[PDB]
């Protein structure tokens, strides 16, 4: 609960035996990762609906999958499948801007 941060990264993944059964979408250039966070799952689900709208807009019949998320997870793990890496940069740019609302100045 220290005021100053201090996350230990050092070694990560690899030989981590993290999981064994296949269920998530195979990683590749045609796959993109999305990380969203908020007050809780309820708010993430609402914001998630908007994220999908952009996905369909950028790519028609877009496919996506969401891994297990707890109610107090505060974070949502989702993946999207497009056709080229560019879609990830354009989709991620608009998706981040949507949540970060960096478009235009103040509302008033």
């Amino acid at each position: 609960m220290s005021n100053q941060t201090c996350v230990e990264n050092e070694v990560c993944e690899a030989c981590g035996c993290a999981g064994e059964i296949g269920f998530i979408i195979r990683e590749g250039d045609d796959v993109a990762e999305v990380s969203l966070f908020g007050s809780d799952k309820a708010h993430l689900e609402g914001k998630l609906a908007e994220y999908i709208s952009l996905a369909k807009q950028v790519y028609a019949n877009v496919e996506y999958e969401v891994a297990p998320v707890a109610d107090n997870a505060t974070e949502l793990h989702a993946r999207f499948k497009f056709e080229v890496s560019a879609e990830k940069l354009i989709f991620e740019l608009k998706t981040r801007a949507l949540a970060r609302l960096e478009h235009h100045h103040h509302h008033h």
